[PDB]
Formats: C-alpha cells, structure tokens, sequence
C-alpha cells in the first residue's frame, strides 16, 4: 500500500496490492495456480485490500471496454469464479461488499465497465458449475426459449440497486447505454408499461394546476367573481408551496446527483425556479409592490415551458425533445457568442456615426441594437440616410453587417445543425430510454409525503440445485425469445 | 369535398349566410386534391410520397411544441401591457396573431414606450424570437433534410404500390 | 387443440396441431419419412388442423424474415411438396 499501486491521477497501476490479483490480472494462470494449491500456505481467496477491494473486484476495476482487454478479464473472471467455487463452495465471492459497499456486479456498473457488466449480466455454465449460473433456460420445446435471468441485487426493490447506481450513482460518458441491454431493457419497459397510470395522472394534475394558473392570471385585479379570484389565488398558492416541497425533498433525497450530471435532467431545477417565482411573487403582492407581474408572469412562462418535461413520455416526442436539448447544447451559442460579438461591435460603430448631421436614429446603443436584431429578425431597415453626412459610411457598414450576418452565420447555423442532427440518431434513443428509467425509478418511490409500498417484480422460481442438501431459491424474471440460430444447433 | 359541395347547394337552397364558407372551402379542397392525379408521374409521385412522409413524420411534434409556446408567452404578454405608464396585445386573438407575425417574417419587435413594463415586454419578446425562429424552425428544416435522406428507396416502393393500387 | 399451440398473444407456439406438421416444422427429416411410408396406417398429407390450415399452411405461417427460417422453410417447404407429389400424384396441394 504505497503511492504507484493506488489508484490515482498520474504513473500508476492498480492490481488489488495482492500478490494472487497481481498473478490474475498478470494474465498467468499458472503461479495464481501454484498459490492456490501449494500444500505449505494456500493463499486465501477471500483477502481483501486497503480499499476494501478483493480479487474479482481487482478484476473489475482494471476492466476496459477493448476487445482484447475485455476477453482477457472476461476468462479470468470465469476462470477464477469455478477454481474458486471448486475450492471453498461454502463462501458466495460474488457476494463481497468492499468498504464502498459494492459487489463486483455493482463495481462494474458504477465504474462504467459495460462489457464485463453485461457478461455478468448474462452467463450460463454445463451441468457442473451449473449454480455459478445467472441467465438460465427451463426448456426449449420447439424453436422458443424461455429464459430465466436472476434479479439479485438488480431489482429496484432493494436499497441499493444496479438500476440506482446506473440512474444516479454513474457519472461514465454514455451510461445511456448501460440501459438498453437484456432484462434491463425489458425489465424497464415493463415497469413503464405498469406505471403509465401514474405518470399520466401526475400529467393532468400539473395541466390542470397549470390552467387554474393561466385563468387566474388572466382575469386578475388591474362578490361571486371575486370569491373566485380569492380561491383561484389560494389555489395556486397552494400548488407552488407543494411543488416547492416536493423538488426541495427531491434535492435534499439526491443531493449527491447534481455534480454528477447538471444537464442530464436540468428539469428539476427549473420546477424549483417556477415554485420559487410563484411563490416570492404571492408574497410580493401581499406587500403590494409594482414587481408582482413580472415575477408572476415568469413563473406563467417557465411553467408552460416545462410542459414538455411531461410531453417528452412519447416515443415520438420524447426522442424530438432530446434533440431539441442536444441541438441547444451542441451549436447555438458559440453561434450566439458569435453573433453578439459582431452586434456589439457594428452597434456602436453606428451610433458613434450618424452623430453629425448635414427622430435621430441609433440615438443610443439599444436602438441601434435593437435596428440590427431587425435586420436579422427580417425586418432590417436598409434605407439610404440622406440627412446625416456619412451616407455612404453607414451604408457601407449596414451592408457589411447583413453580409456577415444574414448569409454566413445563420445559413451556417442551419447547416451544423442539420449535421449535429445527422449524428446524434441512435444516441437520442438511448438517452430518450435513460430519460424514461429515470422517470420510472422516481415515479416508483413515493411522494415526498406518501411512502409509495414497493412492488418486488419477478417471479420466485427455483432453479437448479445448489452444492448442498436442501435446494435452493432464487428470484428470476422470465423471457419468451423465439430462436433459429440458437435452436438450430441444439440438434 | 363531395359532402362539403352538396350541403353548401342545399344551404343555398335554404338561403343563409354559410354558403359561402362552405363553398369556398369545397374549392379548395378540390384544387388540393388535384394532386391525387398529379402524382400519377414518376417525377412527381415521389415528390408527392415524400410530401406525405414528411408531413406525417416530423411537422406535428413541430406544431405541438410550438403552439404550446406561442400560447404561453402570447398569455404571458396579454397579461403585461394592460398597465400604462389603440392598446397592443388587448386579447389572446391579437397577441398570439403578434407571435405568428413574428414567426412569418413579419415581427414587430419595436420598444413600447407607453406601458410601464418596457424592458419586461422587449425582454420576453427576444426570448420568443430566441427560442422559436432561430431554435425551432431551423431545427425543422434540419430535421425535414435528415427525413429526406432517410426515405429514398422506400419512396420509389411506396410509389409503386399507389400506382398498384389505383 | 389447446391455448399454448394456438397462434394467439402470449406464450404460443403454432405448428398445425398435427404430428407430422410437427415434425417438418421442427426439421425433423427422418420421422416425417417415417409417419409418410409407415405401413401401418400411412398418414395423410391434406389433413387439415381446426382452423383450415394444412401442413404446408403451417409451414408458411411459422415463416419469417430472418435468413436462416426463410432457407429453412424454403428447403422443407420443396423436399415435402417433392415427396407429396411422388405418394399421391393425383391431388395438388397447392390448391
Ligand atoms: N426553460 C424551459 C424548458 O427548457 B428549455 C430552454 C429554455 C430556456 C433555457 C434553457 C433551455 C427547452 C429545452 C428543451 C425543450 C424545451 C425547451
Ligand atoms: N388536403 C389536401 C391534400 O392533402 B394534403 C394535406 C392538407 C390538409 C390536410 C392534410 C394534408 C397534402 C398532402 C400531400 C400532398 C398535397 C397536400
């Protein structure tokens, strides 16, 4: 336990600081052998390291997403499990929580391994070793197969889950695609399909909350109608202190979110910024001010805006929504930097001129950039000054500005957007498919008021035998696939 | 257009003032529809199937997104300037007509010097432009470009088997 | 004739309902021959299932599009109309 073996930013290599994980992560099946069964002092396969870590997870964490990389871990992850098994069946290694708290299935997902995740994923042994076995089949009967994957440690249910960790926890650069694989795909998209009840009564509830807003709003002070305007005004009091509770709940719950991922939902904050605005706007009133509208009006804004957080649960909406977000991100406000730049600059080398003369238009540097957000706007004003002495200078200069503007910039914009939508095709199904996970993990803890009862998913379905007397239970979720390929060589 | 046709000659027949609505709009219709015979052409089926495909494929997320802006910052404009210091903005009809002026090429986006909120209007009004025509409709003609791309052979099919059909 | 055989949504898997359609859907070459040529009691190839289908329906309603079920049923489809042909001449399968 030095400075070079732990893992840090600069010259390292981290093998477990153990001379067995050193051996297997070496690629030498035989001195891990020899350690193994040497009569003298056999080397426990259950040591752990400082940082709580065992073998399997010293595995894990050197574990890249190259072929070469991920073949070698992969054979020396299998390997060492069935020596491992074959030497002390009494003790689950792939149960070993470090001083993180994770097991190497959990490692792997956090750390953003994704080829030796979904390896553990989804692995069968033969008849021996037939325990050390997640994805099953119970039988093939005719060209179906009716797999049985394990759900220990992955299902929502549990405190910590592979969905959580994944949603929350990761932090790799396309976790997106952690995602869309086997059963938690599948296992995803049932829980969807089983709680689109709940997301659209959460829906109408925010339309309808959202429409008292607007009415309010529209017939406000400038009886029956007042009696009206009072409960419509304690109404939406209301919902913006309850909206207010709920997103500070949700920051209090995962406030160990936002360093991870800002811009991966950027919803939530804006749901706060509304309840906040209604809410400091009410008050304001209250003290009767002359900033009640703005603030009110915002808040009316913000929330028809974050509609489309609501909108996006649509696999025809949802993936035009991620590309609007990526669009945004991507290319317009190097655009927009750009751009202002250039405003700026043309803007007051035109007020300086038309300073001398022979209504005074570019009078200041608002109306003068308000002139050029016309001429980009569509409505540019491109006349002939006969009265100031500089004609042919402002001429000139008003050319020059909708040349490099209104040609180059915003052409050009269209052309990068056109290719940033060309490449981000099959990516804006993914995120779209992240997005819906996370909705659904959220959706399936209850309100911050109400403690949702959890729904443990899967089937509790024994399979095989394990190495002992009395059998053994494990919880699966099963899945019909119709198979040639696969059914074709099982003869 | 049919149906549309005869109920307007009925209506006539009883003499009321929705004649011509319905009359007009049975014109149009079937000079719209003219298009049926027109794409009987190799060079001009596959433009009418790639109008179809388009229209059907990206132009209603399109509108969804834009009329759920247009009518919130057309309320949100509507409920500012009803407080000074011919009344812009006075109802929805003429605000959200306003949005879609500024949406067709025809913005005024000037600085209202009579109401009270003069930065607040100029303001929300650049975030409307901001947000629609240089977002919103680019993103469309990138996104129509993209479906273009997409459906060329399938196109030429698609012709085939209308061709089958009639 | 059941739920699980039936082609309905669910957990299905539709053959026919009959030995022999089976057999030749499972690409079973040997047994089909076997039931063909039996002397015993020799199966007829133009049996029908409840709901119409023949053998040779059954053989195309389990196609697909992927590659290896289309050369599959292709070569079953040929070899049993092949030995159709050579038992009972007189009738067309086909129709
Ligand atoms: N702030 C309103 C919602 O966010 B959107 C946006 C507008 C203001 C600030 C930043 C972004 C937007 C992005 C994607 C979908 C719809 C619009
Ligand atoms: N309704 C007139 C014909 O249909 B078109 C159209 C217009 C109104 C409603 C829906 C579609 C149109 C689509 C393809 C070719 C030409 C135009």
């Amino acid at each position: 336990c030095g400075r070079f073996f732990q893992k840090h930013q600069g010259t390292c290599f981290y093998f477990g600081e153990l001379p067995l994980s050193l051996a297997a992560c070496t690629k030498q099946w035989d001195v891990v052998t020899y350690l193994l069964e040497n009569p003298h002092q056999p080397a426990s396969l259950e040591a752990t390291d400082s940082l709580g870590n065992t073998v399997l997870h010293a595995l894990v964490m050197i574990a890249d997403n190259s072929p070469e990389n991920s073949a070698l871990v992969i054979h020396m992850y299998d390997s060492l499990l069935q020596m491992g098994a074959r030497l002390c069946p009494t003790v689950q290694l792939e149960d070993i929580c470090n001083h993180q708290g994770l097991t190497p299935l959990k490692l792997a997902a956090k750390e953003g391994k994704i080829e030796i995740f979904r390896h553990i994923l989804q692995r069968e042994f033969s008849g021996l070793y037939q325990p050390l076995s997640r994805k099953f089949t119970e039988w093939c009967y005719g060209p179906v197969r009716v797999s049985l994957y394990d759900l220990s440690s992955v299902d929502s249910w549990e405190k910590n889950s592979v969905l959580e960790i994944i949603a929350f926890h990761c932090k790799s650069p396309h976790r997106h695609r952690m995602v869309v694989l086997e059963p938690l795909n599948k296992l995803l998209q049932e829980k969807w399909d089983r709680l689109i009840p709940r997301f659209f009564f959460n829906f109408a509830c925010y339309l309808v909350y959202m429409i008292i807003f607007t009415i309010v709003a529209y017939h406000q002070p400038s009886t029956f109608g007042d009696s009206m305007l009072l409960l419509g005004h304690i109404l939406i009091l209301l919902g913006g202190i309850y909206l207010l509770l709920g997103q500070l709940w949700y920051f209090w719950r995962r406030r160990l979110f936002i360093w991870i991922s800002f811009m991966d939902s950027y919803f939530e904050i804006l749901f706060l910024v509304q309840a906040l605005l209604t809410v400091l706007s009410q008050v304001l009133r209250f003290v009767e001010t002359e900033w009640y509208l703005p603030l009110l009006v915002s808040s009316l804004v913000l929330g028809w805006l974050n509609l489309l957080y609501y909108t996006r649960g649509f696999q025809h909406t949802g993936i035009y929504s991620v590309m609007i977000q990526k669009v945004i991100l991507r290319d317009l406000l190097r655009f927009l930097l750009v751009y202002l730049v250039f405003l700026f600059g043309f803007a007051v080398a035109l007020v300086s001129l038309s300073r001398e003369a022979r209504p005074v238009p570019y009078g200041g540097i608002l109306d003068a950039s308000l002139e050029l957000f016309k001429f980009t706007i569509g409505m540019g004003e491109l006349a002939f000054q006969e009265q100031l002495r500089f004609r042919g200078v402002v001429l000139l200069l008003l050319l020059a500005y909708v040349l490099l503007t209104y040609v180059l910039l915003l052409n050009m914009l269209i052309a990068l957007m056109s290719e940033t939508v060309n490449s981000v095709a099959t990516d804006s199904w993914s995120i779209w498919k992240l997005q819906k996970a996370i909705s659904v993990l959220e959706m399936e803890n209850g309100y911050w008021w109400c403690r949702r009862k959890r729904h443990r998913a899967g089937r509790l379905l024994k399979v095989g035998t394990k190495g002992d007397g009395i059998p053994d239970e494990r919880w699966c979720f099963r899945v019909e696939e119709v198979n040639w390929a696969a059914w074709e060589k099982t003869l």
